[PDB]
């Protein structure tokens, strides 16, 4: 009846929860499909997900795949303008992203809902007519290459590469799939290779139909997302590629047994062991390695983690089953190291098959696999709701692995108890199977090898035959025990009827001495969860640098110690978030609302009552201290954010003053601390979800009376409520701040131009600016001038004023940077003024549709509120108000705007600017086909961070709304 179409799926199994529609199909050239109509929803979206990726790069190609990727968005026969994708979804209020795999190359975008045909149909083309146009290519290269620049001097990214480079060099695992110019533009040249001819029999090569999934997210029925995606979908050609597979694994005999030592570029100390496994894919209705996962990486009483933390070895562990690909898996348990742990490694692994030969000995629980089946028939029927483009991208890509009616359910739902797997798995999970990595800065010096992509410093040994050997004969250890029933199971799920004074907005319902208690029950999204978000106001935690360590370590250790109750919590989906802020604490717990006041309770007494092992502070201690120093190893335009974090903000400690007074924490020291900063405090609480008007005020009684009870709390004065302020910049100011980033060779670059207080016209204005900016900018400074991966604009916020940012990250020097940036806000003027009223107005438009999008789920509309009240601004109908203002504005309110507040010559422009320079670069100056730059007026070379602090005035704080 349709000869498009192979068939259409049968039921899609769904939460009964969920009111989204579902449809998949196959179509005649294979194309698996789900179709997914909500008919509410604000953005659509779609994704398609290709099972081609880096594994299939030409050995003489390394990064092929990802660049193609990269190349697909610039240009197609039926779109041949390079930005027409972008610039189309830019306008239409979406956005758009992809990424490159061993196995799958995923592409996706979202759109304002009454576009996804013009997006989708734009996208069709990246799979049918791509131009991987000649001029393109040459600068798209430059990109790739700053993309893996960045990932160059990152720990992550080099145990990444460097576990490939160690196994067989045969196997395609070994292959490097980020690229970069070398491999892509440099090496091929001195070859005779045309990459734009590469780039064309790849795709078409492996760019087959056969090898496609497709989802669709959109208000459309059913039917018309049918024909859509037949109409646009159907043409992609059957080239029959088969699908790749790799049923031997990249480790063999000579690759197993093996030590391997390791020099990171951080001050970090950790242990990688690691077994080769069989692809336990198919098994997902029983997941035998998850089962083992969930054993093996258990924090509960009894757990392996618990021993090595006890014996002061780990502070942390993950365990489980890790992807590879069709055809081989791995099982990983990786601790991180005290000083004391890195001098017992044999034993910490002694004890890591200790634990498994426990799980041998007691042979699988059914009542475990019970547990986790139902947890996660819980976990699913709750779900909550996704955004469009995280979700159709998702979906796309499980759609090669389970069958249609699946596709929901297929991650979630267990079906089947399997000793038999369970034990398979077990079973390889043995000493002459094992391979050992260790990463320490003692190394430093004692390496011998060198990884070619990332130039990483390693080792290898094989394990002596006797060390294995007493690893075969670990017996049981009496301190591992399996963990006992979960007790923080929810099994209330009753949705509480909606109150009959129940408000759109969170309320005021408490005004008191102690605390300000905004309240709000769920008239959205029903489903059993709340959101119980806690602000504790002290001057203590950020008096002095001193202090600030102290209120870290104090809630560090905490953490620490309420760990293993708190992870049986954490399994049933009740978590909770605490650190120390510059204002004293925040503590927020979500999740199933059952068993919260529980969780809640046992946080709030503990940090009452609390009490210290000395242990765990001397080594909490010596972790922070080393965090501190690891950030000379964050990357050029974090540092330049930091740095302009720094010279902006009335109050802040560095990182620097912070290890100095680091020294003077001792044990009595903090023991004095934590009673003090208790003993005043103001709190501001907002409770959201599934709880009633008294249940919120009873939660939040309860929070004060225990800290009442416990630590003598009295309120805190309504004058020592201090927020911080903003310095305030002078009329045609222009301020430079330089460092040197010491571990990274690239440049990093902030510029800010401060605009004034926030407010519904200033803030409107930025944003439209932003808007109207914000794609010419990615394509001009990125795209086209190619200056590097990372290029952003867009507002800053921060202590109630606002202003217009830069952030790049580049091989080229600040001062460089700094003109281009000048030279593309002229052209934006220009722009502005030449384009339509019609561009002008669907920009307005499209910031009114972004602004506008509804939260998808709980602890999404929580967060908004949340800003509201952190902020001290309280406007929770700021988006209709806002937008509502936005209509109102012209081109030439725009206009002016820039030229009183941007323009180089502007009589108001507020300039800060934050140059961090490459490691390899001594000195350098602060002033200096392609656009013109303006000239430049001199910069006041920011010396000293306090003095200029101290020059200037500080804005006033905004008023509450
Ligand atoms: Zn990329």
């Amino acid at each position: 009846n349709n000869p498009a179409i192979k068939r259409i799926g049968n039921h899609i199994t769904k939460s009964p929860e969920d009111k989204r529609e579902y449809r998949g199909l196959e179509l005649a050239n294979g194309i698996k499909v789900l179709l997914i109509s909500d008919p509410t929803t604000d953005k659509s979206s779609a994704a398609l997900d290709v099972h081609i990726g880096s594994l299939s790069d030409p050995p003489n190609i390394a990064g092929l795949s990802h660049f193609c990727e990269h190349m697909l968005f610039l240009g197609t026969k039926k779109y041949p303008k390079e930005n027409e994708y972008s610039q189309f979804l830019s306008e239409h209020a979406g956005s758009s992203n992809a990424f490159t795999s061993g196995e799958h190359t995923n592409y996706y975008f979202d759109v304002s809902h009454e576009h996804l045909e013009g997006a989708l149909d734009r996208f069709a083309q990246f799979f049918l007519c791509p131009l991987f146009d000649e001029s393109c290519k040459d600068r798209e290269v430059n990109a790739v290459d700053s993309e893996h620049e960045k990932n160059v001097m990152n720990d992550a990214w080099r145990l990444f590469q460097l576990e490939k480079a160690t196994g067989n060099p045969k196997h395609p695992f070994s292959k490097f799939g980020t690229g970069n110019k070398y491999t892509l533009e440099t090496r091929p040249n001195q070859e005779g290779i045309d990459v734009r001819q590469e780039l064309l029999k790849f795709h078409s090569a492996y760019y087959s139909s056969n090898l496609m999934a497709v989802c669709v997210l959109g208000r459309e029925s059913l039917d018309d997302l049918t024909n859509l995606v037949v109409k646009l979908f159907s043409e992609v050609e059957n080239k029959n590629v088969p699908l790749p597979e790799f049923p031997e694994h990249p480790f063999q005999e000579e690759h197993l047994k093996q030590l391997y030592k390791i020099v990171p570029i951080k001050d970090i100390r950790n242990l990688y062991v690691t077994f080769p496994i069989p692809d336990l894919q198919k098994y997902y209705k029983s997941n035998p390695g998850h089962y083992l996962g969930h054993l093996i990486g258990h924090e509960g009483p009894g757990s392996l983690l618990s021993e090595l933390k006890s014996k002061g070895w780990v502070n942390t562990l993950v365990g489980g089953q890790k992807e590879g690909a069709r055809g081989f898996m791995f099982f990983i348990i990786n601790v991180d190291l005290t000083e004391e742990g890195l001098l017992h490694v044999e034993d910490i692994i002694l004890h890591m098959f200790q634990y498994i030969q426990k799980l041998r000995a007691e042979g699988p629980q059914e009542w475990v696999f019970q547990e986790c089946k139902d947890l996660n028939a819980v976990a699913f029927r709750f779900k909550d709701k996704e955004r469009p483009r995280g979700y159709t991208s998702k979906i796309a890509g499980i759609l090669h692995y389970y069958p249609l009616e699946e596709v929901l359910t297929a991650e979630y739902l267990l079906e089947e108890f399997r000793p038999d797997l369970i034990e398979m798995v077990l079973d390889k999970l043995r000493p002459e199977n094992v391979r050992v990595a260790i990463v320490s800065k003692s190394f430093e010096g004692k390496t011998d090898r060198t990884e070619e992509w990332y130039g990483t410093q390693y080792k290898q040994e094989a394990i002596p035959d006797e060390v294995i050997k007493k690893w075969q004969n670990a017996d049981l250890n009496g301190k591992f025990k399996l963990p006992t029933k979960n007790e923080f199971i929810p099994t209330n799920f009753e949705i509480l009827p909606l109150e009959k004074e129940a408000t759109p907005y969170p309320a005021l319902i408490k005004d008191t001495a102690m605390s300000k208690l905004w309240f709000k029950q769920d008239d959205k999204f029903f489903l059993p969860k709340a959101c119980l978000n806690f602000e504790f106001f002290s001057p203590f935690a950020y008096v002095d640098p001193l202090h600030c360590n102290m209120a870290y370590l104090y809630l560090e250790l905490l953490k620490d110690s309420l760990n293993e109750y708190a992870y049986a919590a954490e399994l049933a989906g009740l978590s909770y978030d605490l650190q120390n802020t510059i204002y004293g604490m925040y503590l927020s717990v979500k999740g199933y609302n059952d068993k919260q006041p529980i969780l809640l309770k046992k946080i709030i007494e503990k940090m009452a009552t609390f009490e210290i092992d000395e242990k765990r502070f001397e080594i909490i201690k010596e972790a922070y201290m080393r965090s501190l120093n690891n950030f000379r190893a964050e990357q050029p335009h974090q540092h330049a954010m930091y740095y302009l974090r720094l010279l902006m903000t009335e109050v802040a400690w560095t990182k620097d003053e912070l290890k100095e007074a680091l020294d003077d924490v001792t044990l009595p020291r903090l023991k004095a601390f934590i009673p003090q900063l208790l003993s005043r405090l103001h709190i501001e609480a907002l409770l959201h979800g599934n709880i009633t008007k008294q249940a919120a005020l009873g939660i939040m009684q309860m929070v004060e009376d225990t800290l009442i009870e416990h630590a003598h709390t009295k309120p805190l004065l309504p004058s020592q409520l201090v927020r911080y302020r903003e310095v305030q910049l002078p009329d045609r100011g222009w301020f430079v701040y330089q460092q040197r980033n010491e571990v990274h060779n690239n440049c990093g670059i902030e510029i800010y131009y401060q605009t004034d207080m926030q407010s519904t016209s200033e803030n409107m204005f930025l944003e439209l600016f932003c808007q109207i900016i914000s794609e010419p900018c990615f394509n001009t400074l990125r795209t086209k001038e190619q200056l590097g991966f990372i290029v952003f604009s867009g507002p800053r916020r921060a202590n109630g004023i606002q202003g217009l940012r830069f952030i790049i990250q580049s091989e080229k020097p600040p001062h460089y940077l700094e003109s281009r940036v000048e030279a593309f806000l002229i052209t934006m003027e220009k722009s502005i003024e030449d384009m339509t009223e019609e561009a002008f107005q669907k920009h307005i438009q499209a910031l009114a549709i972004r602004r506008l999008d509804k939260p998808k789920k709980l602890s999404a509309e929580c967060a908004k509120y949340w800003g509201e009240i952190i902020s001290q601004q309280y406007n929770f109908d700021r988006d209709n108000t806002e937008v509502a203002y936005l209509k109102t504005l012209t081109k030439e309110d725009i206009i002016k705007f820039y030229k009183e507040m941007l323009a180089v010559d502007a009589p108001r422009r507020h300039k800060v600017s934050v140059h961090v320079l490459a490691r390899e670069m001594d000195s350098c100056p602060v002033v200096g086909n392609l656009s013109q730059a303006p000239a430049l007026p001199q910069p006041e070379v920011i010396q000293n961070m306090t003095e200029f602090k101290r020059g200037l005035p500080l804005f006033p704080l905004v008023k509450p709304h």
